[PDB]
């Protein structure tokens, strides 16, 4: 395992999404459901030029997994994935520029709500757990483990853990108080409010 800091800015807007007073949690599953979509509509190009990225598996899709016994919810799509790099400079070095044009737009008439718009919404996932682990696979490279529970730090290690083909999966290891987001009718709940028209199947898988 190796051990790095969140950029000064990254560990500013962490707290400050952990820390401020805001109901409207839910808006987090919006917010992976976007980047999921994102990822896939990225390989989905990538392949066009190039069908043997699809090599890892044709299947463009989002799953949405929740686990009351481990109290997670994982997000988990087929998308492009991300490489060693990516990894480590997106999440704690290079949202930089967005935390910043993010927090600054807070403090002239913003509400957390629009996290996305700046590309820092991967972050919102805060607002309901306690600690977020990524795994992710990317053609490119091997398969990696991030995580985090904010505190100024993350890791980054292998991935022992089942391979995955190519993708991502965020595991969202909940707060005590926000169980709701493990229900059947909450997740479909949110998902029809908020997702209803995303270009790839999202499945929400029962539970037992
Ligand atoms: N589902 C998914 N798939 C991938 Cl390939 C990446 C991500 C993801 C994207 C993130 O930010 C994207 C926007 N910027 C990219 C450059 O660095 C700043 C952020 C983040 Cl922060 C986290 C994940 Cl997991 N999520």
């Amino acid at each position: 395992v190796e051990t790095f800091a969140f950029q000064a800015e990254i560990a500013q807007l962490m707290s400050l999404i952990i820390n401020t007073f805001y109901s409207n949690k839910e808006i987090f599953l919006r917010e992976l459901i976007s980047n999921s979509s994102d990822a896939l509509d990225k390989i989905r190009y990538e392949s066009l030029t190039d069908p043997s990225k699809l090599d890892s598996g044709k299947e463009l899709h989002i799953n949405l997994i929740p686990n009351k016994q481990d109290r997670t919810l994982t997000i988990v799509d087929t998308g492009i994935g991300m490489t060693k790099a990516d990894l480590i400079n997106n999440l704690g070095t290079i949202a930089k520029s967005g935390t910043k044009a993010f927090m600054e737009a807070l403090q002239a008439g913003a509400d957390i709500s629009m996290i996305g718009q700046f590309g820092v919404g991967f972050y919102s996932a805060y607002l309901v757990a306690e600690k977020v682990t990524v795994i992710t696979k990317h053609n490119d490279d091997e398969q990696y483990a991030w995580e985090s529970s904010a505190g100024g730090s993350f890791t980054v290690r292998t991935d022992t853990g089942e391979p995955m083909g190519r993708g991502t999966k965020v595991i969202l290891h909940l707060k005590e108080d926000q169980t709701e987001y493990l229900e059947e009718r909450r997740i479909k709940e949110i998902v029809k409010k908020h997702s209803q028209f995303i270009g790839y199947p999202i499945t929400l898988f029962v539970e037992k």
